[PDB]
């Protein structure tokens, strides 16, 4: 069992990763500045002997002894984002260099500051021999996700839950636990080249509208880049195993829980 | 300290926090992550005991070092005054604090007047300190499920009755417990 | 290895002598705000003594075994000394595993029991009374209280000190 | 007349830019860490009342009162990727912060290679413009040659001048049908000053659209040098600069090559 | 009347200087880390509206708004060098910043206080800092250091104790302190940039001093064996000269030593 | 073989030292802020595995792990305040470094102690006495050779310049005053000898062989092959000779020729 640091672990993906790593009995250190993260996503672990929550900004230098580093800190405010993606990543690479820790960069499918984040990691690998991992994350959904990210899956759930009409090409979405398995898979693998972590199983916009409507139980009216993971299938033995129905239900539950709290 | 219980209701009426015991949801309808232990520079007009003690002392020292710059914590206020010329239940409250009233509500389910009193003492010239049955609470919560100095120097008094105050608090407690499921 | 903050003072300097007579590596930290360097100058030069011009509100990084924190003197500087200065010695204590004795009177106490409960700092709190009690006996009491096992407060009603 | 700061001003382009701004009577300050720049490139201005040379790294914060900022600070690649990346990102952020703090206009010297860190460098300038209202300018610079240029930059024009001067055979990869577009530095320098004082905050290509085949450069340089050397075996679109700035390369190739050949020859003789 | 900073103003020369400037109704400020100075030397003034004491090391940057800076701050060799170099750099830095006239208290052993001189003239030449350099000669009087080891202290100590005056024919000249202070203020408020000798041009041999002090102490003590100050420049520019006879001087100094012991 | 730090190693003396120590197979680190030094004087070693160049100012604290420290970082003569700070704060720092990492420090002082070089020596002995730092002090006399500052107002530099440029060789007085000059490789050998010796007291490193001003003028005139017109207007190394067994071995004509070559190459570059 290892000492793991998770930047942005108080967010959507980070908190779910935090759950799994705590379950495996690791010393998880979460660093978050709560810009888009919430203390609530990890508050169940506050007090636990192997967990620690630090209100810290990755733009500011951080000095801790850890074994692994999941760098997931990246949020409207373009300057703060650019500084986080660059100065923040440089710092985590500096920290991994100083304490001899492995760093996984949570990059994005949008690379087809995140682009230069990949490069910075490879700059430290090529030059300072820092063990790096680069995951190219595609569209991900689930509990604790940002409800108003304007994305097509979130809108349909919201509109369905409030009885509003569902206002309406293919979309690929993966459940968050799939991604979390993928990150952990990649982290402990020996693949240092970039790896696509997304769900290649696509569905049309209308198909999601019709599926979510049924799963919610609403009387709402309907008005008027596919991820290739053959590398992950082969190098990691990884693929999404959580069915669309099971994942959507857990997410619908979370949204439902949140909307009732705002009344 | 405005991301808290009294902090949020005081922010509300008038329209910096590390979210240690505060939450963003308490003020997010108006949208700095700063620990008051660290020196803060902005131009204005008006469980873990170590962190609590460092906050109340080093923190209050800063705000007095800020107040002085831009024009036991009680004693530090009067030290700055003399030397440097420097001048409860409700929603969003801590449920698991251990308070008698709070405990009864949790077992049964299973503040604006303070905001006025802070404002009234603030815009007044009184720097001197000013103050702002068990069964009957139990039987009332079950159904629904000395300030004389503030009366002469301020003319302020609590005007919200007891039942108006508990029901508004009960609503909040219920809302939270459903969220925990 | 013993560190005495405010050891160029009334009590600190008699405390300084007694500990230098027993041959401990005394280090006196002081800012001379109220303490006179004459009080301890007769020790300057010897191998065991060291005098450091230092204000406790500024962090102090030294390596000692015991800390006789007696630093206490303009009301604002007095409050920064009692609060921050104490937080800096408990931080020094916690950092170098030093046993700390507070010199309370008949807030800093609370910090001292905070660091014991939370960070496991060995602390000693002496509620000192009016001294001119004679100073030689107070040193006897402070030195006795440091090398004992009583964490709680002890007056120097001395029913507790006499029996413990 | 203005107070101008030039980061990387001790290098190839920056020093030529420095010459021009000094001649125009400005208070030019050069900030450089001499990682690839040379003090000789600007030593002629040292002592002059309007010039100041600072040994500074743009990765470290800098606080000086200026009106305009020419951000040319970026090492070249023949090397040290971490320092390059840190310079292009933390360096730019430092200068954008300065420009915001003192109300200064910043021209970023970007590159044609964006068609690393130069890309995210552009984005940061616009982030500051959009959010902090900082006046920014972005030049996308194409291949530039001339005096004070790095001779071993692996570039095709540098190699031909070198091999010709040493009587070595001029090596041509392939059939030499590939085309290369090169601008003299005083042209680029002219584009940069124009762009700075214009009101075009969108990226502007500064390059020489006049192309020539590899074989054409080989033979021209061969003749201009006067050697018995043997021959062995992204085009800049600048209509935006031509229209918004009234700028175009006006220095003929021959005049520019003679001057570059001179610099190389003077340097090679000093290394003997 | 001006805002005067005096570094080392709690020392021997420093403190008598603080006495005059305070008596003249100035706003004096002492910055001192107490390395070889004592609070009782200036305790007389603490609490006064125009006096302020600061326990401060000049090796650490200082930022106060003063008009004139008397830089007198100066066993432990490394700390002394740091104090005399960095310390002086800081006060010259301070003076450049708040436009103050700095007077350096240099010594006659210049014939690193030499470099402190050279720094003051580079800040004058290059940054336009008004500077005053006093080359100070051997001084004695009240509040002087009994155990410093100089020929005059040992000859009062050993006289007063009854111990033999230890003598190692060569000549020394000594001025009284109230005379060095009068000439320090006179140099500050003058227009002389170049260094000016502050001393007493009356040499006495080493053995002469030992028998002299004896007849002043009047104790049963025996004797057992084992750069002349030119002040003409200070005369004509400053109108300053030692006015205190040696005899009266040594008496006042013995009265300090005898009271202490 | 040791890890050696050379401050100011991009200067005249420093780069020639750097060459020698790199040839001897040491791990040489050059620290310089290029205020009077030039990267070209050392660039041939950049890329080599045992060489590292750091653009650093010794007035700023430096933390490196080394065995020996050659402290040559001091500008030549303009800006007095920066010279003063480098010689004092710069030295305090390099001694502070030496104390922290246990390194032997050689200070390059000057014969002018017969500015800031005097007090630089004292600081070294303060650290030796108080902090047990192993220190060495070389009192360097006038040195000439390739890579030297040409416009240092020095009598030999001026004579080569004026001769190379066909200008008249101006000689003040009758030119009967005498000057002693050493070639740089001689000075370097002395420095390495002084560094690896056990002599911690100051040691003069100079060429005791003196010549009159007019003698240098006429020799330099002849060695250049110029038609320049002539117009009109001491190092004691016996301790170095005995303790280190060192003495200058490079003849004057040989040293002057190599120096004349350097000046000549430089003036042509200034065309
Ligand atoms: N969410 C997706 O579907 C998706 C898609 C592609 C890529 N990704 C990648 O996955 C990672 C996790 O994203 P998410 O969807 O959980 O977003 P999120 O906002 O839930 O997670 C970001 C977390 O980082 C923290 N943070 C941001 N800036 C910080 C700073 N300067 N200092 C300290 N903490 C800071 C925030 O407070 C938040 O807790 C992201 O980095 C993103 O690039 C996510
Ligand atoms: N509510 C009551 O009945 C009551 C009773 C007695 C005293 N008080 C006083 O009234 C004040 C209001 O209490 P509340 O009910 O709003 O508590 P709260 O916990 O809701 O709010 C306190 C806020 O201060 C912030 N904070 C704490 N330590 C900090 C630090 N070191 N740096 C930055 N921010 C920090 C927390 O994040 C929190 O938001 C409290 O300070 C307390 O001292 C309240
Ligand atoms: N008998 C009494 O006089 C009496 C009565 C009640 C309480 N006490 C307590 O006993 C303790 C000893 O008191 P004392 O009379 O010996 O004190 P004192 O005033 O004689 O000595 C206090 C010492 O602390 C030093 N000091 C003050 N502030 C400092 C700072 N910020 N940093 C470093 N040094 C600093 C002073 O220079 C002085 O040497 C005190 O802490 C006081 O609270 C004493
Ligand atoms: N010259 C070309 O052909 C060409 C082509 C495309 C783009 N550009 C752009 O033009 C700009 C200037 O190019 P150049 O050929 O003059 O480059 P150059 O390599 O000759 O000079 C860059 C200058 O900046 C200095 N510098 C480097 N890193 C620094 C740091 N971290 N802090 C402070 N100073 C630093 C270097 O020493 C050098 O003087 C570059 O940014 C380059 O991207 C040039
Ligand atoms: N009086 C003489 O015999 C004599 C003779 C020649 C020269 N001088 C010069 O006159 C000046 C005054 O001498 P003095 O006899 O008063 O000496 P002194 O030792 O009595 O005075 C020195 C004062 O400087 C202070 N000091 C020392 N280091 C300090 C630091 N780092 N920061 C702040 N304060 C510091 C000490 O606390 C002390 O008060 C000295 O500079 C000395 O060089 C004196
Ligand atoms: N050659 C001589 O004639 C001679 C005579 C007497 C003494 N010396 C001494 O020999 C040493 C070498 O002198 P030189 O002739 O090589 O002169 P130089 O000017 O060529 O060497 C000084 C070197 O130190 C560097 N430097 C200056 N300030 C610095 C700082 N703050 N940080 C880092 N580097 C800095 C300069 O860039 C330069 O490379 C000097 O200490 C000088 O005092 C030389
Ligand atoms: O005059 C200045 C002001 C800013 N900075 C640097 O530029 C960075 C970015 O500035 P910004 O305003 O974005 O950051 P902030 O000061 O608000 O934290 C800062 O970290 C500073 O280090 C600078 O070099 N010169
Ligand atoms: O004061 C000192 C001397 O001032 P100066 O301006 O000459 O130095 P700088 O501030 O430029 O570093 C700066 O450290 O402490």
């Amino acid at each position: 069992r290892k000492r793991i640091l998770i930047t942005g672990g108080a967010g959507f993906v980070g908190s779910h990763l935090t759950d799994k790593l705590m379950m495996d009995g690791h010393e998880v250190t979460v660093v978050d500045n709560f810009f888009t993260g919430r203390k609530r996503n990890v508050e169940h672990w506050i007090g636990h002997e192997n967990f620690e929550l630090i209100n810290h900004d990755v733009v500011e230098p951080l000095y801790i002894e850890v074994d692994q580093i999941y760098h997931l800190a990246s949020p409207y405010n373009p300057i703060k984002t650019l500084k986080t993606n660059t100065i923040g990543t440089l710092n985590m690479l500096g920290l991994a260099k100083r304490v001899g820790a492995r760093l996984l960069l949570a990059s994005t499918s949008e690379v087809y500051g995140k682009h230069v984040a990949e490069t910075m990691c490879y700059a430290y690998m090529k030059q300072e021999g820092v063990e790096v991992r680069v995951a190219r994350i595609f569209n991900t959904f689930g509990p604790r996700m940002h409800m108003n990210d304007g994305r097509v899956v979130s809108n349909f759930i919201l509109q369905a839950l409030q009885g509003e009409p569902l206002t309406v090409q293919t979309r690929a979405f993966q459940y968050v636990s799939d991604l979390v398995n993928g990150l952990v898979a990649l982290m402990n693998s020996n693949v240092s080249s970039p790896v696509n972590l997304g769900n290649p199983e696509e569905h049309t916009i209308l198909e999601f509208a019709q599926l979510i409507k049924n799963l919610v139980g609403s009387g709402s009216e309907i008005q008027f880049r596919k991820p290739d993971i053959k590398k992950a299938k082969l190098m990691l033995g990884w693929e999404p195993v959580v069915p669309l129905e099971e994942g959507l239900n857990k997410a619908i539950h979370y949204f439902r829980k949140e909307l009732e709290y705002q009344a």
